């Protein structure tokens, strides 16, 4: 049984992608953008009412296997779209005018592994030459100052960059999709945990994007909007100085493709529970996060 207020295993999320699509044909379609190392279909939901020449926002969750609140959030976003479409003015406008691509779990193989073997797994589950150590950090595997700062060359390490940029089937699949849809995708949102942040480029070097002032102001406003609900405090800014320098991330890569609004979200908490955020916090976390995501969406829609 699927529930939006619990963490759902992959079999359940997969079945949910099929069911939520079938139940909402005028709002949702489903495709597979590729397969994981283990051969699992990487599902993508396109959320929006059909219309001509629609811009798009792309959002993924579940890069990192143990960040279960991320996976829960993508599901919550779709929950909100289907529940409130027609009833609530902003969500209705968003879905009438834009498409949202929601990739509920990128690193499916790692997610399954966190359910079956090791709750604290981070990386993919692919093999590495010359060692029995498993996996690549998908957020160190993009062509963005690849494998320099904040990324490890050691396959046994948690920030292993991989054998080459896009070596992983999952990150190749994501990069291919974004490249193939570059003319329509106006914003890229990538959901992680924890530490309560809205981050924008750059992380791969200490340098700033040309629209730094715009991104800074937008992140600042989205943080303030998030805080209105429960008082949850987020920090914000360029990744390198706001969290740490780290190369090969998808946010920086997407920005360097020309996607001008590119954000990494770090959801709750600030370390009390860390990755093992209790299910009792799913609702509040997702509801406040919705406010920030909708704020960014409204900004994008209003500044085309
Ligand atoms: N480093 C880039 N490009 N963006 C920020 C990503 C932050 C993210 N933090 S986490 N979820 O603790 O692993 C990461 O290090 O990949
Ligand atoms: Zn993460
Ligand atoms: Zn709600």
């Amino acid at each position: 049984g699927h529930s939006y207020e619990k963490y759902n295993n992959w079999e359940t999320i997969e079945a949910w992608t099929k069911q939520v699509t079938s139940e909402n044909p005028d709002l949702i379609s489903r495709t597979a953008i590729g397969t994981t190392f283990l051969g699992n279909n990487i599902y993508l939901l396109k959320v929006g009412k059909p219309g001509p020449n629609k811009p798009a926002i792309f959002m993924d969750c579940g890069f990192h296997a143990r960040e279960w609140i991320s996976h829960a959030f993508c599901q919550w976003f779709v929950r909100e779209a289907v529940l409130t479409y027609g009833y609530e003015s902003h969500m209705t406008e968003f879905l009438n005018k834009l498409d949202f691509y929601v990739l509920p779990v990128l690193n499916i193989d790692g997610y399954i592994y966190t359910w079956t073997k090791n709750r604290m797994w981070r990386k993919t589950r692919s093999t590495n030459a010359g060692t029995t150590c498993i996996g690549t950090d998908p957020n160190r595997n993009f062509d963005a100052g690849w494998c320099t700062t904040g990324a490890s060359t050691d396959p046994c390490d948690e920030t292993y960059c991989g054998s080459a940029a896009e070596s992983e089937k999952e990150t190749k699949a994501l990069a291919d999709f974004i490249r193939n849809n570059l003319s329509s995708i106006k914003a890229y949102l990538t959901i992680h945990s924890y530490s309560q942040m809205i981050l924008y480029p750059y992380s791969y070097d200490y340098k700033l994007p040309e629209n730094n002032a715009e991104l800074n102001n937008l992140a600042k406003a989205a943080v303030k909007e998030l805080a209105t609900l429960y008082g949850t405090k987020y920090t914000y800014g360029p990744g390198a100085t706001t969290i740490y320098p780290a190369a090969g991330g998808s946010d920086d890569w997407a920005y360097d493709q020309g996607i001008k609004y590119s954000f990494t979200f770090e959801l709750r908490d600030k370390g009390r529970y860390g990755f093992i955020l209790p299910e009792s916090q799913i609702q509040a976390t997702c509801e406040e996060t919705m406010l920030a995501i909708k704020y960014v969406t409204n900004y994008v829609l209003g500044h085309l």
